[PDB]
């Protein structure tokens, strides 16, 4: 006996091999700003642009091409759009519920991922409204979160993705989706997203976010969303939670996603630039959370792999 | 879970194609196939297999011709099965270690031309017996365990010569896989591996291959299964690399309990009948081609990572779509 | 320690031996044709033929005779009782009350098992009742499919098989069965129902059956329909999930059962006829579902099984 | 689950016939059952046993008879337990390797005459010894474990070569298994099962038995349940094809563990207490018949693979109607 | 290594016992007669008596003096009382409810446990009302259950014990035990109660138990009742059944119980007195009880057994 | 099991006397219980131990008086502990096999006097070393761990020659269990159990044990439990009998993993430190006495199987009323 021997060849290397990544797998996360011919590079994060709703439809075409299966939609919201209230989340003419409009118009069979979330539409950036002594109040933030995801299910939109970790939102949005006859818009859950510095160049373009020490924790969190109604649970951040992704993934046997953060892509980019690394670095990133147990990948690099994949 | 309609619809997923792409809990791929070949003597020669409609017996010429095709396809490994002049068939079985038998010339064939690609030998010596069966018989006209293995190990180490990467002891003997890991071993022969057949039943399924090759007190009841996951972990304790359940789809169960169990690279054969049924169903119109990927995929769900498929050079041609 | 030793000789065997097939575990499923002194032979099926009531019945005295417990029937709707609608589902009229009436009558110690199911009787053969895109309303799709229980439960039926798809549809029927007083009906519920190419000569006698690719979901599918009131549970088709039988047994442990589909019995009929395969396979082929975890089979070699193990 | 009344209501299943038919676990065959037999010296002899109301010991002619009935009903195998005369034991238990002994000529004589017949026999001393203490005695009064084991290889090969397809060390001295089994292999009787007595308790059950053949330290506390895990656990690494559970209803929970652990053949000796207790109650009117088929569908349910009862015939006659 | 060392001396053996039987196991069913100053003998029983009031009264002090915690009440209706609507169960001058009263007042730490069923009180003798078929009804069966539980507690039983196998009847003897403020009142379920040919001997003293073959059933019937509300959950038969309460015990970890009903009773007795077994056969089969997981043990033999442990 | 409130109430069972008894799910009895005795050179000697309130060091003929009580009591065991004289201890702790030892000589008179009554020995060279560490020290002043075991071989056989029934090797050195089972098996001493101190930990509740007979790199960290597992395999593997955990209200955690985990006969020390803080606290008037029982319930609550415990007598009494 000697685990040397299935390793000596190529072919048996590829015949015992566990997991493999496909296109199948990846989710491409796009910023999408208000206006028309505009393109913003993102120098946090290289290769990656924010685009107005004309040059998205422009770079879906080849995104389509390519095969990826759907995009999670990141507005940007203009300053003079965010107020205390963050009415903005539900308004139909916003930036997500236009470009949802007008993707699904244009590539019916492209999965689109809106983000339930406050926080772009808060003056104050929080995921949430907040009471008087500063707390995110988590039911009064559940009823604008709830507006927006039917906003969201009028504009079309397969599927509405609630990142705010509020306690009960996915079952408070599930209801009003079942009572509003949304009856296949599916919930992808947020439901271990942790308080990361990860997070750092997501932002350029801890009482309710999960400490990254606790592991435990997140099954329940899962536990909590899958009875709740979601049809798919994500972990996020990523990489620095594939075991995270393992143990959901062992013990629910649900659809599991994972969010390859700004954060993650940023480090990988920079080191491959540098020299550092090279660039076969991003296949073996996204293989790490097929093999973790994840299903589907948010991941800025969905194009680039998508890309090597088809070749 | 506590999941509750209405709250949980398990319909939603499947709504649109993008959303059951992405939650498709299992892919097949090319990766995952084996073609099994069965090898004439001669130059120039084919014969159809009338139990197999579609298969062809092959001369190492023709072998080396359609391989080609096989490696662009991207197809990682073969399964060598001889066919062995009725001649060269003996009472002692010496054709299986001869040199120049034709799985021993197959092999250095492909192994010369095809580098890259997998060769996975057919250790066994019912196909050079007078007899037909798997071993050398005793006066009682019963298999002996140990003296089949004397044979075996011979013509273990004759396929290593011969250049192939993976040896594969069929015949159901107990502790053949160990007796042919330390012959290999002491040989210097460290990195061929061993694909151990280690949940073989004895079933009705193998009736076309006694036709593709020209031929229950060893082979597993059909009715067992715990009996399967004792088989497997012999073989894995004896050195086996890879272990093997055959049947195939008749037996996903098996597969299933023997990759939960042992975690380790796990291969199943969809023998001859199960390539004959589908294939008589396609060409009678009474199933749709469809049903080859389907079977496929069945057994990568099963938890299979290779299959040895009769269909594994029609299903790569469909995966490249 | 040697693993032959038990298979050296027949009685070790025997002794050894981990499951057996009996009668007690074979369900047949019949084709009923409307009119009287009908019988067709199907071309893709040999040996089977669709047989009108009168037919059915002097047939099922050799059925009980060789102790099958239990028929399955599966009516063949005349093509002008199709319709939109699908009424005649639940007309006390149709094929399936009527062959349901007869058989309780004339055999009330044989199980009949009744079909729920849209598909039958819409004239665009789907299963359901569709939306204004073509998509099978699911909700709307149990209303008619409750209404269809309850004509099965009145016309004597001790067991309704729904094998739709619809989410939900167990807890429906249960609720509507125990609202009426029909308190020992069985329900017997199609779990795990794959879309599948082995249905295709059944035929001629996606967004809601399962991916063949998934194992998980099958476990989630099965688990709703215990929670909502299922007596026992069945994945269709057979051989080709036999994995999925394994799992579902041992991981609820409750009465559950297995159709081999007639694109199975084609295969192995054809092989046989062709003399590709020994006639053994028959028997062999169910005790691979009896080994896998299958309390009953759905198997139209029912009759022929039966007289084998008879001898 | 989150079964819950009324949606789920567990009569449903149970309201017919065919429905409980269809649901049923389990069900006992033919194949389940092994005939314990008691085996006299001697010719046209049978003896009725007090203990144990219609079991009789028979000569070997008269065994003969009565197993051509068994064979016909489809009774897999018996178990041989001779009634030794008294004259032939001694201090040193040389009578168990005897070639004319009664089990040896018992099997030689099934052997002969029902070939597919399985035939198991005891591999003890206590039958064979003046004391009647299961092995060789010290000086104390007190059980040799090794000392016990010489004697008992030898009675097992006395055995394999009479034609016995499965030795049984009923004796519960530790490293018997792999002593027996390693000089069965070197003697080339390979294909002989060893049918290990694991879990054997210190059990009041036994009364009758005594009383059948004529005649704490070693025999399991009927206090432990893991401590049979255990047992059998050396046993299978020793070699044992098959372990036993004795006695067995009082011991279904060991039946159940053992099964559930080991997924290894599992069987169970319905002692002769177990068959006089039930027997006599049937006698007083006090239980019916039905009991009988009761008491062994129990050890199936409980997950034996084998059942040795003296209700063998009755069990056999019962079930073919 | 060797396992006979352990065994070699008793001390080592007592070191290293798994389980011990004592009196605190074992509860005493006893049979009930009408009238005053009667004893009976029942010859399929022997040692056991048919006792009146009056002389249960005497004997207790005995049980009670020998540590026995609890007393199961099996009341012989005169035949007289026997109806079609049974409504002897809920008299609250029936024996049961006569017998609890005067075994609280005299013996108040002697745990009573009293029979809910309605075969003792059925002119038919079924565990039910029967509907125009001949089928034990459920529903109506409990609401007389559910009366007959609720004069049990009113006459001070401590526990109520439901040996009827009517599906949902421990939930709502609990539901009315609950809104009537009898609180504290436990219910011993028979979660798992076959339909045995062991129970022949009580009798002289199939659509409602289980089938012997069964053994995952039980797990279901278990759950059920605990869900329900059960303090206590019962295999009966015993012996026969040891795998079962093996089970129920590993895999719900609640309080379980065994009757050695009075068919194992009559087999063993009968035995000991024909000089077939020996009288060590009483603990060592009291033994098996514990060592298969049983807390508790209901046991004719219990005054014998409890008397030897005393020594 | 979905049980909710108000419909489950975890108090009714708790509302009575009888309820409580009838699921009461562990009861300690004298079978449970091993007193460990401090004795003394010499003849009517007791000494008390200071940190030790009520516990006497005894010489052997004051120790066979008390055990009469003790047997009659019905404790099952006595685990001895010698109090060497300072002249006796060296430098290479040859007492240790001396058979004129204290242990030796206790073990003799014990064996003869009370045949019934198990004898625990304690196989250590800590007790017979000037330097008073745990084996033989090498010139860096550390525990050598093989050569520790050359010596504890030779004390072990010491103790079987003397009529021990259990040596309890409490060195805690690697692969000392198969060194001494080895040594015990060859010299003929199949029946002498051992009882492998497992899971010994560097705890600061030894203090007072210290003070009783005149006295961190091998005894286990605090922090870790799943290291105890891996000790605890090991020594079965090795041949242990029985393990144990030391020490043990402090590491009841522990003791239910061992069971759990091997299902093994499993052992717990109540050290001194435990006895000294319980004691302490019932004659300041802090705990009332009933602690005691509460102590060892735990005990048993937790897995063990046996206890060795100062609170031995106590205890047996408190049982028996
Ligand atoms: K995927
Ligand atoms: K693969
Ligand atoms: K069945
Ligand atoms: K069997
Ligand atoms: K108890
Ligand atoms: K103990
Ligand atoms: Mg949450
Ligand atoms: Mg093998
Ligand atoms: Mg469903
Ligand atoms: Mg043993
Ligand atoms: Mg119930
Ligand atoms: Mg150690
Ligand atoms: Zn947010
Ligand atoms: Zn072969
Ligand atoms: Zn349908
Ligand atoms: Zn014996
Ligand atoms: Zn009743
Ligand atoms: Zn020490």
């Amino acid at each position: 006996t000697r685990l040397r021997r299935n390793r000596r060849d190529d072919f048996s290397r590829r015949l015992v091999r566990e997991n493999v990544l496909t296109v199948d797998d990846l989710i491409l996360p796009v910023f999408v700003l208000d206006g028309v011919n505009q393109r913003e590079s993102i120098p946090s994060m290289p290769g990656v642009e924010r685009l107005s709703i004309d040059q998205l439809l422009i770079e879906a075409e080849e995104w389509v091409a390519l095969g990826i299966p759907a995009l999670a939609l990141f507005p940007v919201t203009p300053v003079e759009k965010k107020s205390l209230d963050a009415a903005e989340a539900y308004n139909p003419e916003g930036i997500a519920q236009r470009a949802t409009r007008a993707l699904r118009e244009r590539f019916p069979e492209l999965g689109i991922i809106t983000d339930v979330a406050l926080d772009p539409f808060t003056t104050h950036g929080q995921c949430g409204i907040l009471d008087d002594d500063g707390y995110v109040l988590n039911d009064v933030s559940i009823d604008v979160l709830v507006r927006q995801a039917l906003s969201h299910a009028e504009a079309g939109a397969q599927v509405v993705a609630p990142s705010d970790m509020m306690d009960g939102r996915i079952g408070a949005i599930r209801e009003a989706l079942e009572s509003a006859g949304h009856t296949n818009v599916r919930v992808m859950a947020y439901s271990a997203k942790y308080a990361s510095a990860y997070y750092g160049p997501f932002r350029d373009a801890a009482t309710y976010q999960m400490d990254p020490a606790n592991s435990d924790e997140a099954l329940h969190e899962v536990a909590a969303d899958l009875a709740e109604g979601a049809d798919m649970v994500m972990v996020k951040p990523g990489m620095p939670y594939l075991d995270i992704v393992r143990r959901v993934k062992d013990e629910f046997r649900a659809p599991t996603f994972v969010y390859q953060v700004s954060g993650e892509y940023a480090m990988h980019m920079g080191a491959i630039q540098n020299g550092w690394l090279a660039e076969s670095v991003i296949l073996e990133s996204l293989t790490a959370f097929k093999r973790a147990g994840a299903d589907g990948i948010l991941t800025y690099f969905a194009k680039q792999a998508a890309e090597q994949l088809r070749r």
